[PDB]
């Protein structure tokens, strides 16, 4: 039923379009689209708390964490709602994104509409980095590009 | 209370930050902030339907019109939900925005979260232009800058 979209932009060359679709009121969310201008390899892919771009991607705040848990991979029970794991950029710097997630939603208390999607500088270590940062941010580093998650055609 | 924000960006020099605050459900919404890089005078100020920036401000679609009415001024009964009227840019091209509106909301079926705020090339004629365009767009012309309306700190 409900279809949202997100246009990723930042200070650098990284830009993309990510779609979200949810058929059932609390069923799985299909996240798909393309990001380009990325370094080859893994990049952290998170929903951050605020749809606030007043001071670039920084204003988005931390990973959307309504249940006040520690950072993890999407398949971990201990995770932020916004912890969608990694996207993989090919040799040409293009990440063809396709994710199914059941913790995020386009309705309820886990709604990500009016919040920020961020693609990060490095791989998300999924909380296995053995430092304080790993259990907060997954050591994914700086925010290359972000966008507010909005209602789509 | 509920507090949302919007960062207006486009292809040109027009850019701004607009805040929305609503103390009571079905109460008035305080819209305030600053826009710069505008021509001196009036500029159409509307919430458009989609939080979609896939092809710039064009992808936002028409004025948010859930009740399928004709375009009007904010004070008109016959108006789009998104019809917030005009903002006034001073000689230096800065519009100091301060609006109170009771038709828009940050909750319900009139919720503007995940939709687009647009500032337009010319004055909104408030539906008094006596042509088909007046009763659709208010003849405000091109979309100088837009942003998806997101949840704020
Ligand atoms: Se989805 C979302 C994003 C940001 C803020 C709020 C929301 C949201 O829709 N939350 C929400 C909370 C509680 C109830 C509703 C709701 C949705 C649909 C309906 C109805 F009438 F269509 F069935 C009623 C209530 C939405
Ligand atoms: Se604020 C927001 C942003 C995006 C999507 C949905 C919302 C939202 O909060 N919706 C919402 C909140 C509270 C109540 C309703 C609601 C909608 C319809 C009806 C009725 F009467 F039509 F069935 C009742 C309540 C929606
Ligand atoms: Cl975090
Ligand atoms: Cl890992
Ligand atoms: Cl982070
Ligand atoms: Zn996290
Ligand atoms: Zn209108």
């Amino acid at each position: 039923a409900t279809k949202v979209v997100c246009v990723l932009k930042g200070d650098g060359p990284v830009q993309g379009i990510i779609n979200f679709e949810q058929k059932e009121s609390n069923g799985p969310v299909k996240v798909w689209g393309s990001i380009k201008g990325l370094t080859e390899g893994l990049h952290g892919f998170h929903v951050h708390e605020f749809g606030d771009n007043t001071a670039g991607c920084t204003s988005a705040g931390p990973h959307f964490n309504p249940l006040s848990r520690k950072h993890g991979g999407p398949k971990d029970e201990e995770r932020h709602v916004g912890d969608l794991g990694n996207v993989t950029a090919d040799k040409d710097g293009v990440a063809d994104v396709s994710i199914e997630d059941s913790v995020i939603s386009l309705s309820g208390d886990h709604c990500i509409i009016g919040r920020t999607l961020v693609v990060h500088e490095k791989a998300d270590d999924l909380g296995k980095g053995g430092n304080e940062e790993s259990t907060k941010t997954g050591n994914a580093g700086s925010r290359l590009a972000c966008g507010v998650i909005g209602i789509a055609q």
